[PDB]
């Protein structure tokens, strides 16, 4: 009796055992990994056969990412974590002004479709200049 080929995990994506195989019984486990965009939720990630027909476990890694604050004008806003829940992005203000706000920003979540705290800060011209006599 087994649980039947494995499905497919959009939560997730295959990461060895030889697909060589059709059956394994209960008590099998594989392995799988989580796609770049999972955050809070690590906890698990095996598929073992259960005693229902199927395959059963825990929702290890939920990806949740953060709306990009957008464009920094007079400035670039220092992305790359594709704005993953649990992450720190920081700030950049051009040459003839300095960052002010917050250079760090948070990727937070509330309720369920994650929830920012502060996007893009202050860029604002120093006290210093010399473009005109």
């Amino acid at each position: 009796m087994n649980c039947g080929p494995p499905p497919t995990l959009s939560f997730a994506a295959p990461m060895d055992i030889t697909l060589t195989e059709t059956r394994f019984k209960t008590g099998t486990t594989l392995k799988y990994t989580c796609l770049p965009g999972y955050v809070r939720s690590h906890s698990t990630q095996t598929l073992t056969c259960n005693s229902d027909g199927e395959w059963v476990y825990n929702t290890f890694c939920i990806y949740k990412r953060c709306r990009h604050p957008g464009e920094l004008r007079n400035g670039q806003v220092e992305i790359k974590t594709d704005l993953s829940f649990g992450s720190q992005i920081e700030f950049s203000c051009s040459e003839g002004f300095f960052l002010i706000g917050s250079t760090t920003s948070r990727c937070e979540v509330q309720d369920r479709g994650v929830g920012w705290s502060h996007p893009l800060p202050q860029c604002e011209i120093l006290e210093h200049h010399h473009h005109h006599h």
